[PDB]
């Protein structure tokens, strides 16, 4: 089996010295061993991934791919293996928030041009809603005390808190507007899809999914 | 179904490489096969379990949970699947034999602040009740014929005898002050609890209980 991934989608897959590492990279390996499957990893630009799948130049793919409906026209997915969505981040040493942040005097920093803007325009009465060109900017805003909270995606904030905000920040609530990631197969791959799904169940039931999730995201 | 356990309660559940293993984990896996349930395992700190049961944040739990009336107030319990209580452990080459640690025999090692303190005190009339910060101090006191025997709980006795007390040690009687472990459900879960009780019968009748028991505790 030839399985394709992104060239970098931290922390799901990214080079490390000479190998690749990440949540997707550890997840597939555990599924593969449950099934006794031999395979080969082939890194390539996301843009080439549904293409190469549809011509069967590649047998499956795990590149943090979201199960959407327009995508199901083109391919098939396994069961969801990851809950993504939007997440709230505030100062760790702040005990006054949990998606309760509007007309008390509340300021949310976001990145321009993502689902975080939208959701906040609709579901929050921010005293202020600041938009930045990059999230890094948003972080430095929370860094000082101009932003009450940041709103961005689950994996990005979770992993940030683990590596670089270690110390100072904390996330609250859980995923808003949650969607799911899925393993992509070419159509007509019904048997294998069924086999992978089956193995995904086993990994949840014996606790291997949980520990892999801890390692990279640091919570449950 | 989301199924929770303790983060470490040996040998009922604990982390073996990248999964979890133990008596609870195997007995539940077998009950889930009978009824064909899909489930996710989710280790957590013990004292976060009943709270999460009560909010239906979790559907059921196994974590070596003693059935107490104090607890029935808050949650509901299945038919109970593990008989616990105290056990005398003496040297192998020895002829004490029940709780006959009395009259002229008897120097009894036991840990501070524990059922065995109080059971010996009131019951056994002996030379000594030597008490210790930890039982490891009691295993050591018995190694060298300074103590005649030890009082401690059924599974810690059985498991130590199977792993580290290999051969030199042995156990005598069976459980004193018996109490049962139960699988925990949040109330208003009548249908599922009566299903889980049923599958426990099937496993006791066909021999599977007995064979899971022998695996972890080297006896019946």
């Amino acid at each position: 089996l030839v399985v394709a991934t992104d060239t970098a989608f931290v922390p799901f897959e990214f080079k490390q010295g000479d190998l690749y590492v990440g949540f997707d990279v550890d997840l597939w390996a555990a599924i593969a061993k449950e099934l006794k499957l031999d395979y080969e990893l082939k890194p390539m630009d996301f843009s080439g991934i549904i293409p190469a799948l549809q011509t069967k130049n590649v047998d499956l793919a795990l590149a943090g791919i979201t199960i959407t409906d327009e995508r199901k026209k083109a391919i098939d997915f396994s069961d969801g293996y990851y809950k993504s969505g939007l997440l709230v981040m505030v100062k760790a040493n702040n005990n006054d928030v949990k998606s309760v942040k509007d007309l008390d005097g509340k300021v949310v920093a976001v990145k321009s041009g993502t689902g975080s803007v939208d959701y906040a325009k609709a579901n929050i009465k921010t005293k202020d809603l600041r938009q930045f060109p990059n999230i890094d900017n948003a972080y430095m805003e929370l860094g000082t005390n101009r932003a009450d909270a940041v709103l961005h995606d689950t994996p990005n904030i979770l992993y940030f808190i683990k590596t670089a905000g270690n110390g100072q920040f904390k996330a609250v609530g859980d995923s808003l507007e949650a969607q799911q990631y899925g393993i992509a197969f070419p159509k007509g791959s019904d048997e294998l899809r069924d086999k992978v799904n089956g193995a995904l169940k086993t990994l949840r039931e014996n606790g291997t999914y949980n520990e892999i999730y801890k390692k990279w995201f640091g919570t449950e």
